[PDB]
């Protein structure tokens, strides 16, 4: 699949306004996706022990890997499909390290999109958002291959 620039206009405007607080969306976007599907958090052996919303804002160290995380997809965000090189050493790490499940990348995507509704609703009107959810299916549709080429089924 491939995006128009114009779709990736409206992906990368949104993106700009979570780029003025990547903590701030990190930690949003976490406990939504723990909120949500519970079964996430187990993967994350230094964070399954929060047991509330409270203990998970109060994290610092959840706050650092949001952090992490949104950087990552920022820059592949912004690559604007050519993304080969960024996506190898994310797909290995979390087909072979981490173990994330498809599926998993899918709830992290709505939990993406729920926070973007939320906080950017002037930004992420129904054509923003399509835009973004076909951005967000094309990363899960290469890693979901690179997966395949690394021998997990994900
Ligand atoms: C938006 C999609 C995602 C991106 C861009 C992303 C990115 C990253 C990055 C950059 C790291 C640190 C370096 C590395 O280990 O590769 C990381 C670590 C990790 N990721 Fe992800 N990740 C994503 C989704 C997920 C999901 C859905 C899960 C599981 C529910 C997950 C589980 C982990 C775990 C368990 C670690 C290691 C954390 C630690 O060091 O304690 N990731 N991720």
């Amino acid at each position: 699949m491939v995006l128009s620039e114009g779709e990736w206009q409206l992906v990368l405007h949104v993106w700009a306004k979570v780029e003025a607080d990547v903590a701030g969306h990190g930690q949003d976007i976490y406990i939504r996706l723990f909120k949500s599907h519970p079964e996430t958090l187990e993967k994350f052996d230094r964070f399954k022990h929060l047991k509330t919303e409270a203990e998970m804002k109060a994290s610092e160290d959840l706050k650092k890997q949001g952090v992490r995380v949104l950087t990552a997809l920022g820059a592949i965000l912004k690559k604007k499909g050519h993304h080969e090189a960024e996506l190898k050493p994310l797909a290995q790490s979390h087909a072979t390290k981490h173990k994330i499940p498809i599926k998993y990348l899918e709830f992290i995507s709505e939990a993406i999109i729920h926070v973007l509704h939320s906080r950017h609703p002037g930004n992420f009107g129904a054509d923003a958002q399509g835009a973004m959810n076909k951005a967000l299916e094309l990363f899960r549709k290469d890693i979901a291959a690179k997966y395949k080429e690394l021998g997990y089924q994900g």
